């Protein structure tokens, strides 16, 4: 029994008319209609998901609203009576960093996106489902105890990992996070606390700036939980495998957490206008068999899967089904972009990807 949560809101959210910040007549910035995180791309992989007939092999999950207090485990009050205030405004609006903006009544959205991935995690832990992908939106992992940034309102994995951790008793709760930008949100929570262990997987300095370096390791009490494996540009299927069993799976088994969650972003796709790496749909395949097989061996498959970023409409949807394939084990579609891809690179471990992954490993041996 695998769990899938979509909610039609999530494909609602209101992005405006710019292409990152907002339409700027000053600047020559003409408006547009489809501003880069646009919520069609991951409406295109809830379609996918349905037409392809892997809907058939999932059990689908209403999401909840996260309430006030599931919120307040990751945010402070603050937080989150500024997020009400701009929900409340006519057309909505900006949240405070210039590319984050909240329509008007975007606050029920934000919940819901919260609320469907503690939902996801309550029935996983409960064991009526084994695992499950919350296919959410608005994203969450950039967003801090005390902020909203880059396009996330609240952050749906310290939600989730809250409430796990609070309601369901859990001591010890991992969030990888391979989405292709730093989770500074994610890192900024549960910095000082080693009751979470957050692992990011990102392209180097991509997003946010000046963040994310191996350095970044937590403090106090939570000093060896934070994870950072910073990669180069062009890091493609090799330099990601390589990591996941070099650092990753390493840094699981270490911690044994008793839930692991997936902030499963597909912006490291070779596709993707957001960042230049290289993975493939049989990347994130493989990425996800190994997580999902760790989960198997170390906290009896206990895994729930967070939709993060992504930002090609044409190819996310096929990354996205191919995670899915391997929660259910039932294979509905090849990658029809396969050929086409296979042929760019990416597949072989370069120096330099080798030297940021070997960075790492002395780490480990602290958790
Ligand atoms: O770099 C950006 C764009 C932010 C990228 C957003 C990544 C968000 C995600 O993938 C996720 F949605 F959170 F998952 N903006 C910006 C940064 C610094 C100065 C001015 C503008
Ligand atoms: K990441
Ligand atoms: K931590
Ligand atoms: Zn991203």
């Amino acid at each position: 029994a695998i769990g899938y949560v979509w909610n039609t809101l999530y494909g609602w959210v209101d992005t405006g008319t710019g292409s990152l910040a907002a339409a700027n007549l000053t600047a020559r910035m003409q408006p547009i209609s489809h501003h880069l995180a646009h919520p069609d791309t991951k409406r295109r992989f809830h379609e996918l998901v349905c037409a392809s007939g892997q809907i058939e092999h999932l059990t689908p999950i209403a999401a909840v609203a996260a309430t006030d207090a599931d919120i307040l485990r990751a945010h402070s009050a603050a937080h989150l009576e500024n997020m009400k205030r701009v929900s409340n405004l006519p057309t909505g609006g900006d949240t405070g960093d210039g590319i984050t903006m909240m329509g008007n009544g975007g606050l029920e959205i934000a919940r819901l996106s919260a609320g469907g991935a503690v939902e996801l995690t309550r029935r996983v832990a409960t064991g009526e489902l084994s695992a499950g992908y919350a296919l959410v939106n608005p994203p969450g992992h950039h967003a801090p105890h005390n902020a909203a940034m880059g396009f996330c309102i609240f952050n749906n994995t310290s939600v989730a990992a809250g409430y796990a951790r609070a309601v369901l008793g859990m001591e010890r709760v991992a969030i990888l996070d391979w989405d292709v930008h730093h989770g500074n949100g994610t890192q900024d929570i549960w910095w000082n606390d080693p009751s979470v262990l957050t692992i990011s997987l990102h392209q180097h300095l991509c997003f946010p700036p000046d963040s994310g370096y191996s350095t970044e390791r937590g403090a106090g009490n939570g000093h060896g939980y934070n994870i950072n494996v910073p990669l180069p540009p062009g890091s493609g299927n090799a330099a990601y495998l390589h990591a996941m069993d070099q650092v990753v799976l390493p840094a699981l088994r270490a911690y044994r957490p008793q839930l692991i969650i997936v902030g499963s972003g597909f912006d490291a796709s070779m596709l993707d206008p957001l960042a230049r790496m290289m993975v493939t749909a049989d990347g994130f395949r493989q990425m996800a068999r190994r997580t999902i097989d760790c989960a198997a061996d170390i906290c009896d498959g206990r895994i729930v899967f967070v939709q993060e970023g992504g930002y090609s409409p044409h190819y996310l949807p096929f990354c996205g089904l191919a995670v899915i394939e391997e929660l259910t084990g039932v294979r509905s579609l090849p990658d029809p972009y396969h050929e086409f891809l296979a042929g760019m690179g990416g597949n072989t471990l370069l120096d330099a990807e080798r030297a940021a992954i070997e960075e790492i490993v002395p780490l480990l041996a602290d958790i």
